[PDB]
């Protein structure tokens, strides 16, 4: 499946996964200090994500 | 599944998505201050999204900046 | 599933999608003010897609501007 | 499914679709005023598309 | 499904189905004046396609300009 | 399914469908006259496809002409 | 299906197909005089082409 | 299955692995020291990797290093 | 299925099918004068196959020319 | 399946399988002196895998060499 | 399925087939004289293929000469 | 199926193959003399391979 990599480029970087459904809520924030990396895929929960906070992001369609 | 990155440009952006089936109503709207990022999928639910506001869009087509 | 991307260039853009089946009217008519973004699938009730005044417009086949 | 993008030239344009069976038959004409723009697919129900009038024509092979 | 595109360059184009099957035989001609354009799928009851007149052909291969 | 498209450089032009199975007959012969374009399938009923007269032909593996 | 095309480049070649299955004899001889063209599929009944006599060939490998 | 490559530029790196499902915490922290290589993949109970001290790695999306 | 091309580039060439199973046994070998060209598939009978004598030989791997 | 090519630079590099599953646990570890060389799956069992010494390591995504 | 062509550079070359399975023993050695060719498959009964000899030997991987 | 190509470049090359399963052994070792080449495919009982003794080794992702 499809995923998202996010390195923080700051403290306190929010990777935010919102409800797959007809209700759209976050379930989870993950969150990110500087320079540390999440790579995160959609799945049967999560439908869309949502980045609060600076940060470099690279999906399939690039950066 | 196909997917939008919207970047927004500026504050107040909204990613507004609409119902999936034989009506159309907006379900779902969320916010962006300037700088922060959505990665949508069309879903179940979702099988069209409309952006207000000035917005860097991609999506498999190439690139939209407001 | 195929989508489009609508970009309004002037205000009052229409996005209208056209019923799936051996019957075909309008379902639904969005309206896009300037620089509004609307991406848009095909889908189990839409099967055409009519776009009304000044757009630039995505698909898979490239871009299509005025 | 394919699908044809058509953009009017002028006032009038017919995008017209024939029905899948056995027998052809137009079952519905779309009317386009300059400028405006059908994104239309084949379907169960339209296996062929007629354009009348002036257009500017994409599909998977080119315009 | 593989499609042809005929955009016919004089007046009285034809563009004829034949029919699917062991038997093959004429099922619909479709007129095209100059400069009309038909958009033809190969289908369950369409399996070869003839073209009289003069005639800009494309399909998956190439194309073919009278 | 593959296909072969057909222009006949001269008039009487034939293509034949072979029938597909265990026995190998002609089961049709279309006529193309100088111009003509044949856009033929291989299907249920034809497995080999062969063209008499001076045609130019195109197929998935490219041209042939003359 | 895989195919292959013949062009005759002289009178009487002769386009063979083998029988598929555990025994191999031909089954047909598909004659072509010069200029003609057959397109041959692999099918049920054929896993091998013999052509015999000057030909221009194409298949999937090339000419 | 897609899988990330994480190559350790110092020492006490941890890479950890996200519960997929309705709920999300950490399942598995995997130590790794300077010059140490994880390769990881996505599964049935790991949908997101967290990467923390300084790395290179690399996705199917490219690369990403300090 | 992946087919072999052999052409004759003397007379007396062989393809030999070897058979598909526990047991590998010649089963047919097809002789091939210079410039016979024989195009041979992989079957469910036939898992390799030999050529003995001077041939231009064509696979998906590529070409090669005694 | 996607496998990983593991060449020891130097003696005593360790390749270590880590359990596929809600436990994550090495499961082996197979020893390489400088030179030799490991190709690995990931399987059923094995969804990560850890490398420790100076190594040469390819996959899919490209090329680490300690 | 994958399939090897080896090309015999001198006399007395042999191909052996091993067997798939848990068990692995050699099933059949196929001998090539100087510029005779094998192009051979993996089967349900061959999972390696060994040579032994001078070989031009072409995989999906490339060529290996000598 | 994915595969590997060893050809030795001394002899006494040791083609190694490891088994598939919750264990780990190896339960073949395919020797090479100088100049021989194997092409092992991955299997149901095979899941890594391990080569000892000069060679050289391609596989899908170069050599
Ligand atoms: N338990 C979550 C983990 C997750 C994956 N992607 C995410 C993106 C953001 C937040 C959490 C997640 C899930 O499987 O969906
Ligand atoms: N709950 C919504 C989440 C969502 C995905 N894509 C969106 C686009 C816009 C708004 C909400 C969404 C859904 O699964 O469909
Ligand atoms: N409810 C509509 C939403 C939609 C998708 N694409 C459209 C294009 C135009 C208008 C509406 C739509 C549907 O699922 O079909
Ligand atoms: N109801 C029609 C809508 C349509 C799709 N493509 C068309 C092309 C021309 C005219 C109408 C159409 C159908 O589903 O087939
Ligand atoms: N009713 C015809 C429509 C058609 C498709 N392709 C054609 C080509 C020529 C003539 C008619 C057609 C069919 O479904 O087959
Ligand atoms: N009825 C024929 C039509 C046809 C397709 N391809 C052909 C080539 C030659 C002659 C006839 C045909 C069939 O379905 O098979
Ligand atoms: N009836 C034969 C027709 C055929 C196809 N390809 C051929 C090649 C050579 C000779 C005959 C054929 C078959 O279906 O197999
Ligand atoms: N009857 C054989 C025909 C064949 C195909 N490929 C071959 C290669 C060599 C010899 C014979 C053949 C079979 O189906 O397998
Ligand atoms: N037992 C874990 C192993 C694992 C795979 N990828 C990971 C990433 C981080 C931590 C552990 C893992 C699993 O199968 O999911
Ligand atoms: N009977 C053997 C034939 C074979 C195919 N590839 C081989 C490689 C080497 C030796 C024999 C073979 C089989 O089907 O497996
Ligand atoms: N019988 C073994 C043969 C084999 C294939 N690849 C190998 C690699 C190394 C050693 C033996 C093998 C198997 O099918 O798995
Ligand atoms: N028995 C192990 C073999 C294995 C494959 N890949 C590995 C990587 C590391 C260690 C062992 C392995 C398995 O099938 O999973």
């Amino acid at each position: 499946s499809d995923f998202v990599v996010i390195k923080a480029l700051e403290d306190g970087v929010n990777v935010i996964g919102l409800t797959r459904g007809a209700d759209t809520r976050f379930h989870h924030s993950e969150k990110l200090d500087k320079g540390e990396v999440l790579i995160a895929q959609f799945t049967e929960h999560t439908s869309a994500i949502k980045v609060r906070g600076k940060a470099y992001i690279q999906t399939r369609h690039g950066v």
